[PDB]
């Protein structure tokens, strides 16, 4: 024979919007939710016995209901509520994992004035989270951002690297740096101001990336920029225990025009989709 | 036997970023361009004669070159320069059409302070344009916006429609209205303040959709909203001669939970991707 | 001040699958349909009067309904039925347009035996159609194929073209030719064997592109290959009156490796997404 | 303060096509590659020291060069060569992980003869792999298939499930089953006939999904179909050690037409993108 390494089932792509009407003032949150369950029994896989299966339509129905019953403050707490539900409202469930994405609605805003009930879509950075809980254990939550495409046109360089027989790249004291940042962090407590924690992380990444809006900040290696950002998050948000960052390097190359008799000294650039540099890192607090 | 009704060829997906730097204060524009040429001879089609063909690679080189030589003030004027170039540098080109999309870079901004050289991607709406010119004739420019996703949670209704065998819909005094607006307008002259124009059209659409940030504005049929915005655009911008608008109705339905013994008082909603209402309209000035 | 040039509304992305079970042998057709209606009255746009509006939900319901009632033999005939219905079941509808996309289900098959009820998704090319009819007029049908990606590794060249100030490209005796074909043709009668005609066009396109299967056939100009195919379709199918073809030129370049001291003698190629050649043409029968 | 958990960097989306010409017979492989390296030194993150950095542009060139130098027989073998190189041509590299996706070119074929140099795109299923190697250690290869959309119109059901407060679903003896299979397996030796292994796994999955092309095989639970496929994969291919399979449930629901006074007798269906059932599992050989 064989041996199970891992099982799970659930409903994916459960889209939902929750509204809270105050005055004429509406609060809105829309997300796409994915829930996975692990069972104590594997008779479902072994012999096709369905008697312990919560039907995927039902888990769909449950997410909708919990939205009504518990309400939705943040994507994280909702995830935690879904988790706790499947672990306490049932007995044969050993593990539940919720991954949800938030739909980036932004309240319409004419300088300081905010519309009571109109919103526009602004994918600046995309918010997501995950909450995973084992039966009778304290839950684990990750939060993160993705697709934050930022661009700086100077105060970046790359020099003094290893040259080998396959190397053709020449040194550069100045070059574009364009990325689409992805970040994912684990919390040390279930007790966090999630909305606020999130904002802080985001603001940190953009900040160490851009530096002072005046003179900028020179960055000599995206590795070092990446590490410096990690450390800054860990100081500002004590409840973050671990942080992972992915920074693609989406290239803009100066178009050489000598073969057509023009001298293009860094006016016109060719944005190149593929391929792309990729720079990663995951750091945690010394236990 | 047969007859040509229409020919064209060129290069598509020509990406470019043009930068203009004042020391540490940098200005940028990035776009994706498509250009098409029509030739006087069809010997290329009839007999495979390449004697009159301007290679697509040359069209690419040219878009690159003109970006350096002419600079890029707007995606529209860039579009007009490409049209003019191929009609005057050659004798046998009868028509040229350039369709271009702007990559929506936004200068980074915190609390009134704006970064000298850093950008974020937050597409309220995506900008695009077209310029089409025949030999020795005056060129025609269209400009437009797309993928502007907006949501209204109230101040919309839909009642008093026709019932037939297939109608199941009941009257509604109040409901969500969500759309992803697309608009395209033909200018009556090449003499336009393009940046201010495009923004003016956008702001008009958002303002008429949302209404006052105080109370909103009721709309009984999206057709009328569509029509009203058209008229409003024709008042606000004299150089616009014709305007087309497509408004999807991307649906948000109140989830019935009675089958699970809960009463959902318009709190939790189901976003439904497909299908979607589609309401279009095209209006021009009466000569 | 103003004047309508064009109006229309409807429901889009209406997905539907129809099944016809004879023995244990199931026949299936799945499509995504979008229908647009034009009304005699414009009081809906002008004054928010909905009394002539056939609700888009009803348009949705009707497409589901006609499917049961008329059944679905082809997307073209279904499109024609939708047309006929809205024109004959109402009097205030002046125009209806149905554009349909077909989901490329292919019956599962191992060694000549065909599963009675299992299917796999292998979109060699994607099929679509359009039907447009004016009140009490004879309808017009278009059919076409899209996203048919094919590649040749030889028997193509591009020499004897124009050099101008911006040309850098040299003669090429041999090169890859890769495209993603789009074709769209109008029938001169509603009386067509649609499944057979469509297949005929497709086979013509690939055959004139690729064959004979041994040594292939040299083509000196993509313009000419496109054209010869237009003539071959017009010879094989008397009911096609007009045909349009678009062929992107998706580039594969031999990677120059001399700068790293290797000689790449046309072994390793760079597939490049952007930019792309584009070659178009529309010819019709000499009336 | 802190301590590293995981570092890595490289080039992503490296596209490559390798051609091998015999007679008139051309062989082709087109793939897209991702390479990640881990270094012994962390001076790069700590202080922005680049003296140990192999530039991503170099990794791109290395990949290109290796395609020419070593050739490309399978995407797995190419992956292993890239691993091998960076670990042996250098000293400071502690780990390399390469991920490759294959572009599904299929040789064009009519009436028993196969074209010598023409291909068409039929992603029946999409192939991919991963090779990860630590310095001086034995490398690990995973391979997989994805986006295999298969559909059956009968021989599936779902009954005898667990009921709770949020359940509305009723027993169902017969229903459509549409999935888009994803499977990924680890080999216990890097010494494998990859092309055949791949193919066997693929055919096994479509095999067990459809049952006999005559009567099908009744299936009561995708968990069992899932598990059943996993064991047949492990018995037919001794070199796969662990197997992961994910199967979405892309729903096709019978359209109730009674509210418009029709009986839709399991003829017409609504395909639903969202939400989707999801059933996963990972089983391995017991050590």
């Amino acid at each position: 024979n064989v041996e199970f390494v891992r099982t799970g089932y659930g409903k994916n792509m459960v889209k939902v919007l929750h509204i809270r009407r105050e005055g004429n003032h509406h609060h809105i949150i829309e997300l796409i939710a994915n829930v996975q369950l692990t069972l104590k029994t594997r008779k479902d896989y072994l012999t096709g016995d369905n008697s312990d299966i919560i039907p995927t339509d039902t888990v769909k129905n449950t997410v909708h209901a919990l939205a009504k019953l518990k309400g939705i403050k943040s994507i994280e707490s909702f995830a935690l509520d879904i988790c706790e539900h499947f672990l306490t409202a049932f007995n044969h469930v050993t593990r539940v994992k919720v991954n949800i994405d938030e739909v980036p609605w932004k309240r319409l805003e004419k300088n300081g004035v905010e519309h009571n009930h109109a919103f526009i879509h602004c994918p600046e950075a995309l918010r997501f989270c995950e909450a995973e809980q084992y039966l009778s254990k304290t839950p684990v939550v990750h939060s993160g951002l993705k697709d934050m495409k930022v661009l700086k046109t100077t105060q970046t360089g790359f020099e003094g690297f290893l040259r080998d027989r396959f190397t053709t790249l020449t040194d550069a004291k100045d070059r574009f740096f364009c990325t689409s940042v992805y970040a994912r962090w684990r919390y040390n407590t279930i007790n966090v101001a999630f909305d606020a924690a999130w904002k802080a992380v985001k603001d940190t990444v953009i900040q160490k990336f851009a530096g002072p809006y005046d003179r900028g900040e020179y960055s000599p290696s995206v590795q070092k920029t990446l590490y410096d950002t990690q450390l800054l998050v860990l100081d500002r948000i004590p409840e973050v225990e671990e942080i992972e960052i992915i920074m693609p390097n989406q290239h803009y190359f100066v178009i050489d025009m000598t073969k057509i008799g023009l001298s293009n000294k860094d006016e016109v650039y060719l944005p190149l989709d593929n391929p792309s540099g990729n720079i990663t890192g995951t750091v945690c607090r010394k236990p």
